[PDB]
């Protein structure tokens, strides 16, 4: 579906990351250390742009995703 460079469109915004196991727009895999883009978990369903489909892999997602409490390229919360 969607590709690496989706998430750039979001920068300094917030989306709904919604956790799915089948036909995801983005296959997620959530790391510590060099990602494609870091992100800042919300506790808060407000002010949701978007609500993108992903399902969590260990292996070749579609991206990479550091979570960070502070300085991320966007908020996601987590549905």
């Amino acid at each position: 579906g969607y590709g690496k460079g989706y998430l750039a469109m979001f920068k300094n915004k917030k989306v709904r990351f919604k956790v799915v196991n089948s036909f995801p727009d983005l296959k997620v895999q959530f790391v510590t250390s060099f990602p494609d883009y870091k992100v800042k978990i919300s506790n808060s369903s407000s002010f949701c742009e978007e609500t993108i489909k992903i399902q969590v892999v260990t292996s070749f997602p579609d991206v990479k995703l550091q979570k960070v409490t502070s300085f991320g390229d966007f908020e996601a919360y987590i549905d």
